[PDB]
């Protein structure tokens, strides 16, 4: 593809969806692939073409909730689904959007890399996946990204950096029910993984190009109106260096 | 261009044995074995974990099993046989038996809950909407043995992980195989399968006694594909 692929990375409730879905309106050649969180909170699979004419598509379970309620049981399942749903969404947007754009940019809300190296890894490190689950997950992730990764390789990353405290407040502002018991400690562990990966750049992955991918770091701790102008000026300048 | 034939049958019916014999008939015939060794040494033993605690481990096992299968079947297409007269690949089972026999039975036995089963089917539909095409079968060989025969063969083979399997589990798997490949009443969401030809072979007898003739019957079935 000629479509530039930029991932927006950041902790839970940092403000990624808010920022990028406002940002994308500046340019008709800019689209977003949102994170499939609704597919996690209401688990559904495809209906048969005849059955769907007389049967409704039922609300399923909430595997995001299941993970938060018992992570030692449900982390592997959630992480596997999260990543699959994401790859599906990302690949379809590449094949189908911005075909007639002049300078097309697709912004991803998170990546397969944060799925593995931030979230799944932290769960493994906190004994919510055992060695077998962690091996199986990394095998699957490796294999998929050897088939598919080329098409999904990133041209750049925009790291939206917020303190764990800001994130915890923003989880309360947003009101997602299954997130209201998340403790500061968990956000803080995610925070440090993001810093290692994107700020200090010491976190090593199995995808060598990532050590070189350009990264733009933006502080999003202030109220939205207070820095938006400067954020946008930084983003445009960043994009033109790619 | 490669003809793809799955060998299907219950646990210890004699699939690996059969396919290993079949292979030797032609340099242009290869086999994709089920990645069982990988399952038993991930090392953790995920086969054992599923058998000992199936409500805890059945989803994990079914997705790894199917993943491992897809990876091996895909791999074998890319290498060996692209450069043969009539290339044939024999798959030890398929993504269809993984889902519609084994996983489905575990769901019916309440070893996967609704969420796990939905996630599994979504994963399976997507994983095959991408690949599947390259792995579509030209034919199926069903090795039919009774549950009692399969229980005996499990003991002969002596895999530790399997020695606790009750006859009743084998009966459930047998009913699903018969429904899929004999009665043809098992509904899947892959429309092309309804038309794949199936050769059913009774392997209940000691292989000292009817086996070489079963083989010929394959050699010849393959000529109709
Ligand atoms: N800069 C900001 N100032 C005030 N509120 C913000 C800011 N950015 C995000 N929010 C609010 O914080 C919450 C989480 O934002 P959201 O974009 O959903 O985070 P993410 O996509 O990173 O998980 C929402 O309630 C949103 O209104
Ligand atoms: N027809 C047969 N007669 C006697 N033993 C058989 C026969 N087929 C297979 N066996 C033996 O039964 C066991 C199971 O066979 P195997 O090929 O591993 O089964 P599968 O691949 O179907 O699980 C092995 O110990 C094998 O040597
Ligand atoms: N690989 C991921 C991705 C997201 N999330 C969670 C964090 C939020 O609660 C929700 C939406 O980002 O999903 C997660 O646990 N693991
Ligand atoms: N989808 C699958 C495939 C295989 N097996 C099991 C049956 C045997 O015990 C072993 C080798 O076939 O793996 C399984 O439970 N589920």
């Amino acid at each position: 593809t000629r479509i530039k692929k930029i991932s927006i990375e950041g902790n839970i409730a940092a403000g990624k969806s808010t920022f990028v879905n406002i940002l994308k309106q500046l340019c008709e050649d800019w689209e977003v692939v949102p994170e499939p969180v609704a597919r996690w909170c209401n688990v559904q699979s495809t209906q048969d073409e005849f059955e769907e004419l007389t049967m409704s598509q039922k609300n399923g379970g909430n595997v995001l909730q299941m993970m938060y309620e018992k992570p030692e049981r449900w982390s592997f399942t959630f992480q596997t689904y999260a990543c699959l749903s994401r790859i599906r969404a990302q690949l379809a947007s590449l094949n189908g959007k911005l075909k007639d754009a002049e300078k097309p940019v697709l912004f991803f809300e998170r990546s397969v890399y944060s799925d593995r190296y931030i979230f799944a890894s932290n769960l493994y490190e906190s004994e919510c996946m055992n060695e077998t689950e962690w091996t199986i997950y990394q095998d699957w992730h490796d294999w998929m990204n050897n088939q598919f990764g080329q098409s999904l390789e990133l041209d750049g990353i925009i790291y939206l950096q917020a303190t764990p405290e800001t994130c915890l407040h923003r989880i309360y502002l947003r009101g997602r029910n299954e997130e209201q018991g998340i403790p500061l400690e968990y956000l803080e562990k995610l925070h440090y993984k993001h810093e290692s990966w994107l700020l200090h750049r010491t976190l090593k992955t199995n995808f060598d190009y990532l050590q070189e991918v350009p990264i733009l770091t933006l502080d999003v701790n202030e109220d939205f109106k207070d820095k938006y102008e400067s954020l946008v000026e930084k983003v445009k300048e960043f994009l033109s260096t790619l």
